């Protein structure tokens, strides 16, 4: 958990302009959060990047989990191996508002982080999931009580988020 160069927003929420894959390699976190979908198909974006960094071992494990347990629910999660990126990967499904899912499920999605003491995570439901990233950060700060290090891989969005928080 050797997080470096983060800006502390509250006593338990930190943020950095960084690629979550590169952070996972530098930090060696106990838990890395994946921005998953309910069938754990890591086809692109954050999930595709984390799977590629494991040389597809995350996707094979994920397929075996789904075969035995069935899909997750939106707002839900599961704990699988972190492979070379962390001790564990917490796969969390935030709502995809571009696909009609309820933005209220973003609170349930962040609540899964409270089962782990320290996590490296992306900003849930942002990017092509369509939620307003300023709102996602607000839900994170209000919901997460354990220690969360957010990696946001876009300096333009990072600056807007820090300027929204410090208003
Ligand atoms: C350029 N080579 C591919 C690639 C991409 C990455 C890569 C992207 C990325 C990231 N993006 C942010 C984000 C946050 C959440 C969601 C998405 C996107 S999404 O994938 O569109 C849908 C699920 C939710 C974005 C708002 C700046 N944040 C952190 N670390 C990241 N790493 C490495 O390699």
């Amino acid at each position: 958990n050797s997080f470096s160069g983060y800006l502390k927003l509250t006593d338990n929420v930190y943020i950095k302009n960084a690629d979550i894959v590169e952070e996972a390699k530098k930090v060696k976190p106990t838990v890395v959060v994946n921005a998953a979908n309910v069938y754990l198909k890591h086809g692109g974006g954050v999930a595709g990047a984390l799977n590629k960094a494991t040389n597809n071992a995350m996707q094979v494990e994920s397929d075996d989990y789904i075969a035995t347990n069935g899909p997750l629910k939106v707002g839900g999660s599961c704990v699988l191996s972190g492979h070379n990126l962390a001790k564990h990967c917490l796969h969390v499904v935030g709502p995809n508002v571009n696909k009609g899912e309820d933005i209220q499920l973003l609170k349930s999605a962040y609540e899964n982080f409270n089962q782990h003491e320290v996590l490296l995570a992306p900003l849930l439901s942002a990017g092509i999931f369509g939620a307003d990233p300023i709102h996602s950060l607000r839900v994170c700060v209000d919901t997460v009580r354990t220690n969360v290090y957010l990696a946001v891989f876009d300096k333009n969005l990072y600056d807007k988020l820090v300027s929204s928080f410090l208003e």
